[PDB]
RNA sequence: GAGUACGACCAUACUUGAGUGAAAACACCAUAUCCCGUCCGAUUUGUGAAGUUAAGCACUCACAGGCUCAGUUAGUACUGAGGUCAGUGAUGACUCGGGAACCCUGAGUGCCGUACUC
């Protein structure tokens, strides 16, 4: 559905301080919405490892990566995630769709049925595409056979918004109401 | 480079145990006629100058205790603002901010002022 999600590499930095005249630079990988949530993704993250905050703060960069030519991949969506009950799981979840930020994106829409987490309490690791004979599941990896051929049984063809109806005439392609 | 008298901050100066100490000064020390005060010339007061750095004082030394200062603990605990957040609830995370403490580890262990003197 050209996915809700966003690649942006976050470049960032703590201050020149005169106790640090030359701060260490930081990057970071973030799928967000939009690049003011990756900021803030960004300062989440530079106060729980680095001891930074964002008013002593630098954002250097905050650009989207561009995504790659579309074609069907394995991703690793190494991903983790906070329950109240035994909290801060990490999972593996090995995925099949045509791009990274794609990917990401069906991680985040299982995470909320399989296991019911929100965006804020999930953490992102590390997504990589794997090739076919590194896939461990078979619910992933039967899309790596060369002669597929399913058939798409028990459809729900609808009309296209611009001749759809409410009364059609039973063995008959009218309709006698709209 | 030190002494003595008055000192300011009042342990980075304290506590314990060793070591060393030029000069000069402090100090133990000698003493009881007067001044003076005691159960007691012990303290205290007077008057001294034979003796000694033994002790005080000073300095130096401890995988010393302490103290002081950073660091770690730790963006942890906690908390200001927010939600028709999650959870039966207890409570928890998230979001915008602030942000500890002991343990532990490293360092070093008085500093400044006036007058007189070696």
């Amino acid at each position: 559905v050209k996915p809700h999600l966003r690649h942006y590499q976050v470049v960032g930095r703590e201050s020149p301080s005169e106790k640090n005249p030359e701060p260490t630079v930081y990057k970071f990988e973030v799928f967000a919405p939009n690049f003011v949530v990756a900021k803030s993704r960004f300062w989440r993250m530079m106060r729980v490892k680095n001891k930074v905050k964002a008013t002593h703060g630098d954002v250097l960069s905050c650009k989207v990566v561009k995504d790659a030519k579309l074609v069907a991949r394995n991703y690793l969506v190494d991903i983790a995630y906070y329950s109240q009950r035994c909290g801060y799981t990490r999972m593996v979840k090995e995925f099949r769709d045509v791009s990274k930020t794609g990917a990401v994106s069906q991680a985040y829409h299982d995470l909320a049925s399989r296991h019911r987490a929100r965006y804020h309490n999930i953490e992102v690791l590390n997504v990589k595409s794997i090739p076919d004979h590194e896939v461990k599941h078979l619910s992933i990896a039967q899309y790596h056979a060369p002669n597929l051929s399913f058939p798409l049984l028990q459809r729900r063809i609808k009309a296209a918004r611009k001749d759809r109806a409410i009364f059609v005439k039973k063995n008959t392609k009218r309709a006698v109401v709209a």
